[PDB]
């Protein structure tokens, strides 16, 4: 055949049947599967269903951890409805609180679950894909090597009965592309690498009721909006930090407040930090956590440059802090420029939203090309609390960059809160669907 590259290409455009079998039981989170869903998805031009399945509530707590035959039968049914409509289907292990909380303790039960799944579907055609663990987090975030070791063990279990089926594997940080460099894979030739994409979280998860506190809404997304460079998260504290038009406004609202960008990936090869403020600002500059900061005072409209060796001297720059050098709050100012400099080409930390999407997909593609692995972006979507035009813009921009890079993908999700199909009106949410299938 064509190998794993062709299997990934055949994944093509896909959609998640979410809020369904990955809840503790089907319908617990609002979506019960129906046969007509598969037909609608096929008719809308998707080639693939991703089927999130949380198995732990359906398996014995004691060895041999047998999965409920009725639940297994429901997964059988979904596999059948996909296949009979000419769709691919990705079967995963999705939510698994116990495993993320204690990988070592829960390992045997998880591996038994995978052995049951792999043996049960061993004779399915190449249109059926396995996905070892959705979004590893918890202890896996603390020690990524736990996930590297576990995924290798689970892969060996799967390969005992499925010697060549495509197996989808992602990094920790909830399948964050920024943690790809911590992922380590065995030399198995039939692996597809996955990441999920929700940047910027302030927009895609605005109004998320599952968080405490609930993030604010009314966040708009536009290609030309200001943004931080891809992968630099706003970890600021004690401050109002935000783009207003072309300007990054910083209000230090308390003593020692900090403007703080953090990257899970980090960067190498820079030796200086350059920035410019609209007013003279007295700062503590730090580019390495728990390292000594350097005191600097800028002047309005005039660039200041600081050698990284003098404010923490990191080898891999992951944390960048401009801290209010004062026990009191400070009036708002504009950060007009912020860029890293080195022997090579500078890194502008301030950019625009569209370019941030492109930068993220370029980073993933560089990883995938270096490691010679195909890429499937198994989840991306913007929550319904955002205004629809912004969601359409974001969704189409993301899908476009994905396909420009020949990433296969699966939108989150078919129905419910990220949904593209309105089950009440029994109609597609047309502009969002068109963002995915133009």
């Amino acid at each position: 055949t064509g190998g794993i590259v062709e299997l990934n290409r055949q994944l093509g455009r896909g959609v998640n049947l979410g809020n369904a079998l990955e809840a503790p039981w089907e319908g617990a989170w609002g979506v019960r599967l129906e046969e007509g869903f598969f037909e609608l998805i096929r008719e809308a031009g998707f080639k693939t269903i991703r089927l999130p399945v949380s198995w732990t509530h359906h398996a014995g707590r004691a060895a041999p951890y047998t999965i409920d035959p009725a639940f297994f039968s429901r997964v059988d049914w979904a596999v059948t409805q996909a296949t009979r409509r000419g769709l691919n289907i990705v079967v995963n292990v999705h939510h698994y609180d116990e495993l993320n909380a204690n990988p070592q303790a829960e390992e045997a039960r998880y591996l038994s679950i995978w052995r049951q799944i792999a043996e049960r579907y061993r004779n399915q055609p190449g249109s059926v894909y396995f996905e070892l663990l959705n979004e590893p987090h918890g202890r896996f975030n603390d020690n990524p090597q736990l996930w590297n070791d576990l995924l290798a063990k689970a892969l060996r279990v799967v390969r005992e009965s499925n010697p060549s089926r495509a197996v989808i594997v992602g990094p920790v940080g909830w399948n964050s592309l920024w943690r790809l460099s911590e992922l380590r894979l065995p030399d198995d030739p039939n692996l597809i690498v996955t990441f999920h994409y929700y940047d910027p979280l302030e927009f895609t998860h605005q109004g998320a009721e599952w968080l405490n506190p609930v993030p604010p809404t009314g966040v708009v997304w536009r290609e030309n909006q200001g943004a931080f460079a891809a992968g630099w998260q706003n970890w600021s504290w004690g401050s109002r930090v935000g783009f207003v038009g072309e300007a990054l406004e910083i209000t230090y609202q308390e003593g020692w407040a900090g403007f703080y960008l953090h990257s899970d990936a980090g960067v190498e090869g820079y030796d200086r930090l350059a920035f410019r403020t609209s007013a003279p600002v007295s700062l503590q500059v730090s580019c390495r956590r728990d390292a000594p900061a350097k005191a600097v005072t800028t002047s309005g409209g005039v660039e200041t440059v600081v050698n990284l060796s003098e404010c923490g001297n990191p080898s891999r720059l992951t944390d960048l802090i401009l801290q209010n050098n004062s026990p009191n709050a400070r009036a708002a100012f504009r950060l007009e420029r912020l860029e890293l400099r080195g022997p090579g080409s500078p890194l502008a930390l301030l950019t625009h939203q569209q370019n941030a999407i492109a930068q993220a997909m370029e980073f993933a593609q560089r990883w995938a090309e270096q490691n010679r692995r195909p890429i499937f972006v198994g989840q991306f979507g913007a929550y319904e609390k955002g205004d629809l035009d912004s969601r359409v813009r974001w969704t189409g921009a993301v899908r476009s960059e994905l396909e420009k890079r020949n990433f296969s993908w699966a939108y989150w999700e078919f129905a419910a809160g990220f949904g593209i199909y309105d089950r009440t009106t029994r109609q597609w949410r047309t502009p969002l669907l068109k963002a995915l299938v133009p």
